[PDB]
């Protein structure tokens, strides 16, 4: 006997409730838009009507990304995941962005599906308060069988979000194995690991956690595909990606890029003892060929009414593509980063009363903080809604005084694990940096010139290790985020500045028409 | 028996009627201001009271440079040169900026001193109208002797000014020699060549024109000094500069920088036959240690009242020194050039579909005529801007082949080192020169902002591609020897008035801070 299971999966949807452009920015030309929950619902139902055994799983980071989340604060997540009848969700790092209070009340209490993480352990007064609102696993009836779904969440959540001091994030593999072993003693012979630690950790789970049949992941925005890919995303490997486990088995690993653009689809043939005989599938592109379900669409447009205040006023105009995509902004100089750094610098010089920062000419900005492009076609209008998707996190652009030695180490940290699509890669203003990636980690910065301070005419001069420099940067970086521990520990002064989104909108309003270029601020030799 | 003559001389005063800052920009801090006609008058009288034989000579380019000339149109030049009792002036190129009618009516008819040029010949109806209003020479009584003063004016005047089609500008050496020979047959044994063609031409006149005892020049802003110089100007050689003529004699050549900052002072010992036995002197720095003459200052203040409308409104603020000096803007990237090119680009995007993505700018360095100072709250008025951009040109739009553009960048540095105005300031262009290479093949790198691209980046210029550039009408019309532009351009549209563009930009930006960014570089070998 064989038993067939269809796994449908989303990850890193990031508040893209409505359909979007091809690059996940706002939908303008409806005929070429993609994703959104209403389209997803249609494709899910087509599969459900065709296959008997279907699970619809989310691998986390539903929270944060557009004005949907700014206004509704996770209540939209509960509502539309409930309407889609998700079977389970794993907690991502962004689910803790509004604290544990912003997780509990909006999402955990209102979800009609189990929410999972086996490596998150509650301590003190929070333990009884959150008890049973999330679970380490759920065992789900699927026709005549059961399927065990075990959850996990990135160990980096305390450095990326606001989980608070009364949660502990354990190692995934140490936390998962006892739960998986327990499930076997409970006669659960089919086990899916569902979680939010990235493709590299997903592969290690597949390899090391004995009993895991399939891994459904998130957090790295990993596109996997078998065959000719249907859009711009370049596959990192085949779908499914096959890990050869230490216990001698083939464990498929899946992810479905991000932003609800694709629906993950994996058909698994199990034997009677719960072992994978075979699996096949591919992410399904949610393009115009799949219609938006009318009922969901009507419900989305009902919730949309409150959001239209944010798209009323044109702040200004771009005449160039504002490339705020992760493929650009985490690997090389991107023009959206240049815009944000120039706005940071420009708006700080408005504050003429405060003398200590009134010539600040230097800027750093983590590429992973840039969260959407903006499109120039159809008259390139920029509203608050457009900006909210670029800069969703509600942080500030703060002022720090740093030694040149601290800054050189930050630029080394910027490319220490380069190639892995990590957020710590720095966009800059008033700095020209040259990297040589063939050199060893910690010695890749071959040139670092900065705008002078004690000079009448600003020019780019070599950074001196013993000099001191005034930089404008996100509070996330000032507070030691993205492993920038040298900044937090070595900084000499640190002042709070203005709110990030307000800074960029003011700049755009003043400039009216923007046209930021890639200029050679970051080069590679 | 020896006979001693003191030559006092100014050149390229360029409408600096009032005292100025050290760099010839507007006077703000009075205790460190310099020049102006009232201070000059004080120093002239001190010399005149002490030496019996004194001539005060001007070597041209009184016309053009500040709102004095905008408002009074040369009437200020006549009035204050008359008050100083100049003995003679040679016509410079800028004396023709308002046409021959702008020379005749304001200056030639109202000057109480001879105005000189021996290589300017009037033809047709103009000949009888201008007859005797300027002269090729004047023979001046000085004590019990006479001194011949023979005039000359740059051959380049028709390509730099508006002399009109009824003047011919002859070769200096060919035009001077017959007049100098004539003067000898009239028993004038002491001859000064006074003129406006530049230090290199001045040297050739000294060398080749037999009978010339001394050359007093202008037009190259050449600082000559013997000993330790008193201010920021680097001497190009000794004062006087000694030429060995073809007939073996030692001919002193003098110039006195520009802007009325210095008074040229040369003592000459003549024998009874009019040979130069010896000479010595130096330019005298007209700093605060010489008081402004009270009567001239009172008169200046009377004429000043009309001008104060131009200094009423603050257009905006700079927080950096705006280096618009010739020593910067004709030799390397200057930040005033970057400001003007960015203003040109920015203002054009306000408007017309064919030019609405123009990202490339070229600007002749010699068109930038003053710095602006950042100290004392760095205020920018119209008066400040009028000294930067005095010429009343427009910022025009051209379509050009890449081959035309590469040839322009070769012409930009073909005779580099001579302080010539054709050196180009740029926007949306990164140019690298190797000066060790031969003239016409110094451009080793030339990258430009792309047009048919979503994200603007700097890509190598293609010889066969076509490019859209914003530039002065002076360069569009083939000025500064940019003959390739006029002859090869594919379209040419008139744009906005130059000063209005820069003031609008400053008003929009409020606070400006242009840097030297690496738009123009020089390579090692
Ligand atoms: O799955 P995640 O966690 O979202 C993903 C993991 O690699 C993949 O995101 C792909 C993607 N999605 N959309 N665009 N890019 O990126 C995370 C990256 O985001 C940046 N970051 N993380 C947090 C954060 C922040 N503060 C928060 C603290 C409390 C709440 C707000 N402020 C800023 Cl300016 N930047 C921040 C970092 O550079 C980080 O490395
Ligand atoms: O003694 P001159 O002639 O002024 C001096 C000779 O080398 C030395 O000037 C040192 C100095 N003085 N103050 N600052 N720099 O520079 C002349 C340089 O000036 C620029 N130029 N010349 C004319 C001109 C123009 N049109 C005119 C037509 C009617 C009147 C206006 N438009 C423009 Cl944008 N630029 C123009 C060129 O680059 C030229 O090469
Ligand atoms: C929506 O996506 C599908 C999936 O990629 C596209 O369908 C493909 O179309 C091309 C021809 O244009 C064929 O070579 C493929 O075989 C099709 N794949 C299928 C049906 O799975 C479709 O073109 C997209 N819709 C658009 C562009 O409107
Ligand atoms: C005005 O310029 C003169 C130079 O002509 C300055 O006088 C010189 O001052 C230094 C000391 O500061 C002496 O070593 C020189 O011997 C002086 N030279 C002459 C010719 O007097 C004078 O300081 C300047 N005035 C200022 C700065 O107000
Ligand atoms: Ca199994
Ligand atoms: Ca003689
Ligand atoms: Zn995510
Ligand atoms: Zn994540
Ligand atoms: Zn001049
Ligand atoms: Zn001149």
């Amino acid at each position: 006997s064989m038993w067939e299971l269809t796994i449908l999966h989303t990850n890193d949807v990031h508040s893209r409730l409505e359909q979007t452009s091809e690059d996940s920015s706002k939908c303008v030309d409806a005929s070429r838009c993609m994703g959104g929950v209403a389209r997803l619902f249609t494709k899910v139902q087509q599969i459900r009507r065709a296959e008997p055994n279907v699970l619809l799983l989310d691998a986390g980071d539903q929270y944060q990304g557009t004005i949907w989340f700014t206004v509704y604060k996770g209540a939209e997540v509960a509502h539309f995941m409930n309407a889609l009848r998700y079977d389970a969700m794993a907690l991502g790092n962004h689910e803790f962005d509004n604290g544990v209070e912003g997780l509990i009340e909006p999402l955990l209490k209102e979800a009609k599906f189990p929410i999972l993480s086996a490596n998150i352990k509650a301590k003190g007064p929070l333990a009884s308060q959150i008890s049973g609102l999330y679970l380490p696993y759920k065992v789900l009836p699927v026709g005549d069988e059961v399927v065990g779904i075990v959850g996990y969440t990135s160990k980096e959540t305390p450095f990326l979000s606001n989980p608070g001091t009364n949660l502990v994030f354990e190692d995934e593999i140490t936390a998962l194995q006892p739960e998986v072993d327990k499930l076997k003693t409970l006669n659960v012979n089919k086990i899916i690991a569902l979680g939010h630690s990235g493709f590299e950790m997903d592969k290690l789970i597949a390899q090391k956690v004995r009993g895991v049949d399939v891994v459904v992941g998130g957090h790295s925005n990993t596109f996997l595909y078998t065959g000719n890919p249907p859009s711009k995303e370049v596959p990192a490997g085949k779908y499914p990606f096959i890990v050869t486990s230490d216990d001698g088995r083939k464990v498929p690993v899946v992810q479905a890029y991000a932003f609800g653009k694709y629906l993950g689809y994996l058909k698994i043939e199990f034997d009677e003892r719960g072992n994978v005989i075979s699996s096949h599938g591919n992410p399904i592109l949610l393009n115009s060929s799949i219609p938006e379900d009318p009922s969901i669409k009507a419900d989305i447009n009902k919730w949309r009414i409150k959001l239209d205040d944010y798209s009323t006023q044109e702040l200004g105009k771009t005449i160039v593509y504002l490339d705020g995509s992760s493929q650009s902004c985490r690997f090389r100089e991107c023009n959206m980063g240049n815009l944000i750094c120039d706005a940071m610098i420009n708006n700080n010089l408005r504050h003429t009363d405060e003398m200590f920062w009134n010539h600040v000419s230097m800027c750093i900005l983590n590429g992973g903080g840039i969260r959407s492009p903006i499109d120039e076609r159809n008259d390139g209008t920029i509203t608050w809604e457009n900006l909210a998707a670029v800069l969703p996190f509600g942080g500030t652009f703060d002022l720090v005084q740093l030694k040149g030695s601290t800054l050189k180490k930050a630029f080394e940290h910027s490319v220490h694990r380069y190639g892995q699509s990590t957020g710590e890669f720095l966009q800059v203003g008033g700095i020209h940096v040259v990297y040589d990636l063939s050199r060893k980690p910690g010695d890749r910065v071959v040139k670092l010139d900065v705008l002078c301070t004690k000079c009448r005419v600003p020019s780019y001069d070599p950074l001196k290790m013993d000099e001191v420099y005034k930089v404008i940067l996100p509070n996330f970086l000032a507070n030691g985020g993205d492993g920038f521990q040298m900044i937090k520990d070595e900084l000499l002064r640190h002042d709070s500045g203005d709110q990030d989104i307000n800074v960029v909108s003011t700049y755009i309003s003043k400039m009216k028409v923007i046209y930021p270029a890639v200029e050679g601020r970051i080069k590679f030799s």
